[PDB]
RNA sequence: AAUUUCUACUAAGUGUAGAUCGCAUCCAGUAAAG
DNA sequence: CTTTACTGGATGCGTAAAGGACG
DNA sequence: CGTCCTTTATT
C-alpha cells in the first residue's frame, strides 16, 4: 500500500558492530601473568616492519617484470586512439584492445616463475630470507615462521595489484587506463608546441635530465611508452615536463616552464603537459613519536650550546657593528613585508613607498598631464618591480637627523635582547634535572614557554630575512652578507622544529591507537562454526541477557568440548553455529577433493561438464547437463554427514531450476543455523579461574543494569542475531576481531564534576537549571583505562528475494501514485540546509530551516543551533593553531549534525511516502565559511544514501515493515560510482538553474542583459519594449515587454510580461558597501534630472531622444535593479527577501517577507526556501513524464529538466 | 557532563536521544612552510 | 618542489574444510 | 598420528 512497503529484502549489505569487552574474574590477571598482551603489542609493530620488508621484494618483482615488457600492438592502439572520427565498430574494436593491452600486463606478471609463492608462506619462509642481507631484517621475518596465515589479508591487497581488471588498485589499470591516455594526450600537445622549443633547450634537457642517452622527442614517440611503465621511467618523464634539480643546485627548466614563459612573452594560449601518475608500491622531516623526544630535541636544538643559538650570538655581533659596513652595500628587499620595516624605521607604514613615489615623480613628471589614472597606475607598476632598497636609498628618505642605519640596529638589538629574556623564563626546561610533571599535550604551562621561545626566535629571523634583499645585486658588501647568510641559513633550521613540535603538542590528549589480539592463534576468531571452535579457540556464551566471548588458551583448546547440565538456571549456553559459506565454492571444493572424489565417483559426463562449464550462462550453456550436475550435488550432500545433518535440506525438484544459481541460492539460504546448548556454569567458571579459558562480557551501555529507554540501533542488531524471530534477515558473520586499546589519559588529569556539588544544565528552556548527583562525573573517562574492543561483522539480507532494478521500481510506483510527495533539500550560505515538502500538486506542506535541530523527548523541547556551533568550533580551530592548544575536532561536529539531519529526513520520508530532491553541487567554493558548508552538504549526501541502504525505525516491532529485521532499501548499494545516474533510488539529483532567482508565484525569470555597453545598443533595448509608461493610480512605472523582441529568450514560455517599479531593491558598492534603492523614486529622479516628461503616455521615443550617455548608463543600471529579484547582504543574516517586478493573476506583487512572517505559508518564505521548493518542483515535473510513459518504457524517461521545459512548467502550473 | 564510537545532552541518577561498516591496501588530490 | 598531516574515493576480506608438515 | 598451521573452492 505505501511505495516504501515494496523496498524490503532487496539486496544484501554488511555491517560491523563494535563493543567493549570486559574481562571476567581472574582472566585479566591470568592474561597479565602469561604476558599475552605485551606479546601481541610487539607482534603488531613487527608486523608493520615485515610488510614493508615484503613490499621491498614486491617492488623489485614489479620493476624488473615491467622493464621486461614490450607491449604488442601498443602502437596500433595508439593509432586508433587518436583518430578524430571513429565508427561504433571501431569504438569497440579499440576498447577490446584496451582489455588485451591490460591482459598482456597481467599475463606478464602471472607468467613469471615466482608469482606462485608471492602470497603463500614461502615468501616469508624462503624467498625473503634469501632476498634480504641484514641479519636483523632476516631475524624479523623469521619470527613469523609459525604465523604466515596472519598475512592473508595483506596478500589479497597485493594480488589486486596484479589484476587485469579496470580497478583503481590494479597495475595494469594504472599503466593503460590512466598513464597511457595521459601520454597520448601529451603526445598531442608536444607536436603542436614543438616549434617553441629552442635547439639549445632540448639539448640542455637531454644532457642533464636524460644523461644524453635519449632524445627529448623520444619520450613523445608512440613506441617509447614501454619505457615509462616502470617508475624509474616515470620519474625521468615528469622531470622533462616539470624540470628537476641536479645536485649542484642548478635548476633545470622543464618544457612546461618554457611553455609558461612563452605564454607570457607571447600572451598566447598554450596548453602545458600533464604529469604522469605514480606506479603502485614505489616509495617516493617526519613527525615525533615520544613525549621526552620532544623535550630532548627541543633542548638539543635550542639550548645555549646549540648551533641555532650560536648564530643568534653571531647575528648579534654583525648588527652591533652595523655602522661599519657600506650603506651602498646592504639591501632591504621590497615585499609585502616592506611597510612593517617602514613603520619600524620611520613610524608610518606608508612613508617608504610615499617617498619613493615622490622621487619617481621628479624624473618622470611634467605638469601638462597633471596626473592621470594610469600614470599613477604606471607608478604603482614600477614600485612592485623595484626589487630592493639600499641602506642609502633609505637614509636619503630619512629626514634629518634620524640615522636609519643606527635605528635599524636599535630595532634588531631590541629583538635579540628579548630573545635572551625568553631564555631566562625557559632555563629550567633546559637542565637535564627537569622532569615532565604532566603529559605534554595536557601540560599547557611548559608548552607555552617552548612556544614563547620558538616564537621570539622565529619572529627574529623572519624580520632579518628582508636584509637578504633579493641579491642578485651587483655590489653587495660581502663582508657583511658572508657571516649573515651562514647564520641565517642555520637559524632557518628552527622552522622544521617549530612545525614538528606544534603538530605533536596540539594533538588530541586521548588516543585511539590499538593493536590486534591473536592469543597465539594466527587465525584467531576466524569463524564461528561449531566444527572449528577449537581451531579458532573462540566462541560466544550467554547467561540470560548478558553475552560473553570465551577464548580458549592455546594449552587447553578442547576445554569447552565436554560440558553439560540439564538446567540452564545458573548455567551458560554454548552457541551452536553452523555455516555453509558460499556454495559455489564449497560444493566443488569438497566433492572434487582428492579426499572425496574417489568416494563419490562422478560420471565422466559430470567432470566433462564441470570442466567445460556447460552449467553456467553463456553460449556453451546446456540446461540438461546443468540439471545433472545439480543432481550430482544433491546426492553427495546427502552422503556428506557434516552437512546433511546440520541443515535438513528441502530442495526444489531439480527440474524446476533454470540455472545453477537457483540451486545454490537454496543451499546458501538453508546452510545457516544458530542455536544454544546448555553448558555448566560451575565447570566454565573454574576454567576461567585456572587460566584455561578467558571470558569477556560483550558490552555497551545498553547492557548496564541502570539502562532504561531505547537501545542503540546496533544493540538491536546484535540481540536480534540470536532471536528466534530472525529467520536469516541478519546473520552473524565470521572475521570478528578483538583489539586492545591502552589508556591515553589518567583520571587524575581528567576534568571532573565532583559528587554532590550541583552541575549546571545547558538547555535554557529546561526549568531544572541544575543537576546534582551522588558520584563523580568525568570527561573522557572511557580513555582513562585500558579497553578491549570487539568488532563483529554482520550480514543483512544475505538471501534477498525482492530482486528488481530499484530505480525502475521507483518510477513505476511513482507513475501510479495519485499524490506523490517530494522532499526538496537545499543549501544556502545563510542556511546549512533548507527543506520544503510538497504534495503531488506542488502544494507547500512544510518548509523550514535545518540550521537548528529540534528535539522533544520527556516533554523537554531543546533546540540546538548547529549553525552557530559549526562557526564557533570553526573559530576555535584558528585560535588553537596560534595559541598552540589542542585541535578542536570539527570533522565530527559535522557528523554529529548530519546524524540529526538524517534521522529527520528519514522520518519525513516515512511520514509522507516521499521521494527526495537534492541539489546538484558546484565544483568551486567561494568563501571559507562557504566551503565548510559545501563539505557539510557533501557529507550529508554520503550518510543519507547510506542510511537509505537499510533504513530502520527503532520504534517499530522488529519484524514489521520498517523494523530492524525488515529495513527499507530505497537507495542502491554503492555510495557513489559507477552505477550513478540522475536518480539513486528515492533520491533524484536536480540542477539548480533558476530555482532561486525565479518568482514562484508567476514563474517569471530575468532573461534580459542590462549591462550598459553603448549608447547605440541602449536605444534598441528601450525600443524593443512594447511600451514604457507611468501609472499614477499606483505610483509605478510599467515596462511592457515581449521577450520575443530580445535575444536568447527561447527558454521563456509566456513571451509577454509587464514589469513594474515596485518596492525596493538593494545595490552593491562598486568600491556599508550596500545602499538600498527605491525604484520608483529613482526613475523619477533620472527622468527629472535629464528633462524627460515621464507622465506622457508611451515614453520610449523620448528616452532615445537623449544623447547624454550619463542618462543611458543610469537608466540601464536602474533596469538591472528592478529585475534583481533576490536582494541581500552577505554577512548580515537578516535580509534574504525575494521580490518580483511582475504582477500575478490577482494583481499583487510577490514578497518573500509577506510569507516569512506567517507560520503556515503557502509560498516560499525566502530565496533559500524558494530554491528547495523549486528543486522539488522539477522532480514533480519528472514524475509527470513518468505518468506519460508506458511502464515498459519508464527506465528510459529523461528526468533532466530542460531550462525551456522548466520555465513552461513553472509558468503554467500556477 | 558519563558512551563500542560520535554529536547534543543530564527530571530525580553510573545514565537520555539520535546516529554509527570494520579491518587492510592502493591512490589521488587539497591546505601550509623552506 | 621537498618535506608532512589532515580528508576524499577505490580495491579486498568478513570461511569451513581440504591439504600438509611435524615433532 | 594427533595437533596445529596453510591453502583451497569460486553462482
Ligand atoms: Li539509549
Ligand atoms: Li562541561
Ligand atoms: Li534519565
Amino acid at each position: 500500500m505505501s511505495k516504501l512497503e515494496k523496498f524490503t529484502n532487496c539486496y544484501s549489505l554488511s555491517k560491523t558492530l563494535r563493543f567493549k569487552a570486559i574481562p571476567v574474574g581472574k582472566t585479566q590477571e591470568n592474561i597479565d601473568n602469561k604476558r599475552l598482551l605485551v606479546e601481541d603489542e610487539k607482534r603488531a609493530e613487527d608486523y608493520k616492519g615485515v610488510k614493508k620488508l615484503l613490499d621491498r621484494y614486491y617492488l623489485s618483482f614489479i620493476n624488473d617484470v615491467l622493464h621486461s615488457i614490450k607491449l604488442k600492438n601498443l602502437n596500433n592502439y595508439i593509432s586508433l586512439f587518436r583518430k578524430k572520427t571513429r565508427t561504433e565498430k571501431e569504438n569497440k574494436e579499440l576498447e577490446n584492445l584496451e582489455i588485451n593491452l591490460r591482459k598482456e600486463i597481467a599475463k606478464a606478471f602471472k607468467g613469471n616463475e615466482g608469482y606462485k609463492s608471492l602470497f603463500k608462506k614461502d615468501i616469508i619462509e624462503t624467498i625473503l630470507p634469501e632476498f634480504l642481507d641484514d641479519k636483523d631484517e632476516i631475524a624479523l621475518v623469521n619470527s613469523f615462521n609459525g604465523f604466515t596465515t596472519a598475512f592473508t589479508g595483506f596478500f589479497d591487497n597485493r594480488e589486486n595489484m596484479f589484476s587485469e581488471e579496470a580497478k583503481s588498485t590494479s597495475i595494469a589499470f594504472r599503466c593503460i587506463n590512466e598513464n597511457l591516455t595521459r601520454y597520448i594526450s601529451n603526445m598531442d600537445i608536444f607536436e603542436k608546441v614543438d616549434a617553441i622549443f629552442d635547439k639549445h633547450e632540448v639539448q640542455e634537457i637531454k644532457e642533464k635530465i636524460l644523461n644524453s642517452d635519449y632524445d627529448v622527442e623520444d619520450f613523445f614517440e608512440g613506441e617509447f611508452f614501454n619505457f615509462v611503465l616502470t617508475q624509474e621511467g616515470i620519474d625521468v618523464y615528469n622531470a622533462i615536463i616539470g624540470g628537476f634539480v641536479t645536485e649542484s643546485g642548478e635548476k633545470i627548466k622543464g618544457l612546461n616552464e618554457y611553455i609558461n614563459l612563452y605564454n607570457q612573452k607571447t600572451k598566447q594560449k598554450l596548453p602545458k603537459f600533464k604529469p604522469l601518475y605514480k606506479q603502485v608500491l614505489s616509495d617516493r622531516g617526519e613527525g615525533y613519536t615520544s613525549d621526552e623526544e620532544v623535550l630532548e630535541v627541543f633542548r638539543n636544538t635550542l639550548n645555549k650550546n646549540s648551533e641555532i643559538f650560536s648564530s643568534i650570538k653571531k647575528l648579534e655581533k654583525l648588527f652591533k657593528n652595523f655602522d661599519e659596513y657600506s650603506s651602498a652595500g646592504i639591501f632591504v628587499k621590497n615585499g609585502p613585508a616592506i611597510s612593517t620595516i617602514s613603520k619600524d624605521i620611520f613610524g608610518e607604514w606608508n612613508v617608504i613607498r610615499d617617498k619613493w613615489n615622490a622621487e619617481y615623480d621628479d624624473i618622470h613628471l611634467k605638469k601638462k598631464a597633471v596626473v592621470t589614472e594610469k600614470y599613477e597606475d604606471d607608478r604603482r607598476k614600477s614600485f612592485k618591480k623595484i626589487g630592493s632598497f639600499s641602506l642609502e636609498q633609505l637614509q636619503e628618505y630619512a629626514d634629518a637627523d634620524l640615522s636609519v642605519v643606527e635605528k635599524l640596529k636599535e630595532i634588531i638589538i631590541q629583538k635579540v635582547d628579548e630573545i635572551y629574556k625568553v631564555y631566562g623564563s625557559s632555563e629550567k626546561l633546559f637542565d637535564a634535572d627537569f622532569v615532565l610533571e604532566k603529559s605534554l599535550k595536557k601540560n599547557d604551562a611548559v608548552v607555552a614557554i617552548m612556544k614563547d621561545l620558538l616564537d621570539s626566535v622565529k619572529s627574529f629571523e623572519n624580520y632579518i630575512k628582508a636584509f637578504f634583499g633579493e641579491g642578485k645585486e651587483t655590489n653587495r658588501d660581502e663582508s657583511f652578507y658572508g657571516d649573515f647568510v651562514l647564520a641565517y641559513d642555520i637559524l632557518l633550521k628552527v622552522d622544521h622544529i617549530y612545525d614538528a613540535i606544534r603538530n605533536y603538542v596540539t594533538q588530541k590528549p586521548y588516543s585511539k591507537d590499538k593493536f590486534k589480539l591473536y592469543f597465539q592463534n594466527p587465525q584467531f576468531m576466524g569463524g564461528w562454526d561449531k566444527d572449528k571452535e577449537t581451531d579458532y579457540r573462540a566462541t560466544i556464551l550467554r547467561y540470560g541477557s548478558k553475552y560473553y566471548l570465551a577464548i580458549m588458551d592455546k594449552k587447553y583448546a578442547k576445554c569447552l568440548q565436554k560440558i553439560d547440565k540439564d538446567d540452564v538456571n545458573g548455567n551458560y549456553e554454548k552457541i551452536n553455529y553452523k555455516l555453509l559459506p558460499g556454495p559455489n565454492k564449497m560444493l566443488p571444493k569438497v566433492f572434487f577433493s582428492k579426499k572425496w572424489m574417489a568416494y563419490y565417483n562422478p560420471s565422466e559426463d559430470i567432470q566433462k561438464i564441470y570442466k567445460n562449464g556447460t552449467f553456467k550462462k553463456g553460449d556453451m550453456f546446456n540446461l540438461n547437463d546443468c540439471h545433472k550436475l545439480i543432481d550430482f550435488f544433491k546426492d553427495s550432500i546427502s552422503r556428506y554427514p557434516k552437512w546433511s545433518n546440520a541443515y535438513d535440506f528441502n530442495f526444489s525438484e531439480t527440474e524446476k531450476y533454470k540455472d545453477i544459481a537457483g540451486f545454490y541460492r537454496e543451499v546458501e539460504e538453508q546452510g545457516y543455523k544458530v542455536s544454544f546448548e546448555s553448558a555448566s556454569k560451575k565447570e566454565v567458571d573454574k576454567l576461567v579461574e585456572e587460566g584455561k579459558l578467558y571470558m569477556f562480557q560483550i558490552y555497551n551501555k545498553d547492557f548496564s543494569d541502570k539502562s532504561h529507554g531505547t537501545p542503540n540501533l546496533h544493540t538491536m542488531y546484535f540481540k536480534l542475531l540470536f532471536d528466534e524471530n530472525n529467520h536469516g534477515q541478519i546473520r552473524l558473520s565470521g572475521g570478528a576481531e578483538l583489539f586492545m586499546r591502552r589508556a591515553s589519559l589518567k583520571k587524575e588529569e581528567l576534568v571532573v564534576h565532583p559528587a554532590n556539588s550541583p552541575i549546571a544544565n545547558k538547555n535554557p528552556d529546561n526549568p531544572k537549571k541544575t543537576t546534582t548527583l551522588s558520584y563523580d562525573v568525568y570527561k573522557d573517562k572511557r580513555f582513562s583505562e585500558d579497553q578491549y574492543e570487539l568488532h563483529i561483522p554482520i550480514a543483512i539480507n544475505k538471501c534477498p528475494k525482492n530482486i528488481f532494478k530499484i530505480n525502475t521500481e521507483v518510477r513505476v510506483l511513482l507513475k501510479h501514485d495519485d499524490n506523490p510527495y517530494v522532499i526538496g533539500i537545499d543549501r544556502g550560505e545563510r542556511n546549512l540546509l533548507y527543506i520544503v515538502v510538497v504534495d503531488g500538486k506542488g502544494n507547500i506542506v512544510e518548509q523550514y530551516s535545518l540550521n537548528e535541530i529540534i528535539n522533544n523527548f520527556n516533554g523537554i523541547r531543546i533546540k540546538t543551533d548547529y549553525h552557530s556551533l559549526l562557526d564557533k568550533k570553526e573559530k576555535e580551530r584558528f585560535e588553537a593553531r596560534q595559541n598552540w592548544t589542542s585541535i578542536e575536532n570539527i570533522k565530527e561536529l559535522k557528523a554529529g549534525y548530519i546524524s540529526q539531519v538524517v534521522h529527520k529526513i528519514c522520518e519525513l520520508v516515512e511520514k509522507y511516502d516521499a521521494v527526495i530532491a537534492l541539489e546538484d553541487l558546484n565544483s568551486g567554493f567561494k568563501n571559507s565559511r562557504v566551503k565548510v558548508e559545501k563539505q557539510v552538504y557533501q557529507k550529508f549526501e554520503k550518510m543519507l544514501i547510506d542510511k537509505l541502504n537499510y533504513m530502520v525505525d527503532k520504534k517499530s516491532n522488529p519484524c514489521a515493515t520498517g523494523g530492524a529485521l525488515k529495513g527499507y532499501q530505497i537507495t542502491n548499494k554503492f555510495e557513489s560510482f559507477k552505477s550513478m545516474s540522475t536518480q539513486n533510488g528515492f533520491i533524484f539529483y536536480i540542477p539548480a538553474w533558476l530555482t532561486s532567482k525565479i518568482d514562484p508565484s508567476t514563474g517569471f525569470v530575468n532573461l534580459l542583459k542590462t549591462k550598459y555597453t553603448s549608447i547605440a545598443d541602449s536605444k534598441k533595448f528601450i525600443s524593443s519594449f512594447d511600451r514604457i509608461m507611468y501609472v499614477p493610480e499606483e505610483d509605478l512605472f510599467e515596462f511592457a515587454l515581449d521577450y520575443k523582441n530580445f535575444s536568447r529568450t527561447d527558454a521563456d514560455y509566456i513571451k509577454k510580461w509587464k514589469l513594474y517599479s515596485y518596492g525596493n531593491r538593494i545595490r552593491i558598492f562598486r568600491n556599508f558597501d550596500w545602499e538600498e534603492v527605491c525604484l520608483t523614486s529613482a526613475y523619477k529622479e533620472l527622468f527629472n534630472k535629464y528633462g524627460i516628461n515621464y507622465q506622457q503616455g508611451d515614453i520610449r521615443a523620448l528616452l532615445c531622444e537623449q544623447s547624454d550617455k550619463a542618462f543611458y548608463s543610469s537608466f540601464m543600471a536602474l533596469m538591472s535593479l528592478m529585475l534583481q529579484m533576490r536582494n541581500s547582504i552577505t554577512g548580515r543574516t537578516d535580509v534574504d527577501f525575494l521580490i518580483s517586478p511582475v504582477k500575478n493573476s490577482d494583481g499583487i506583487f510577490y514578497d518573500s517577507r509577506n510569507y516569512e512572517a506567517q507560520e503556515n505559508a503557502i509560498l516560499p518564505k525566502n530565496a533559500d526556501a524558494n530554491g528547495a521548493y523549486n528543486i522539488a518542483r522539477k522532480v514533480l515535473w519528472a514524475i509527470g513524464q513518468f505518468k506519460k510513459a508506458e511502464d515498459e518504457k519508464l527506465d528510459k524517461v529523461k528526468i533532466a529538466i530542460s531550462n525551456k521545459e522548466w520555465l513552461e512548467y513553472a509558468q503554467t502550473s500556477v
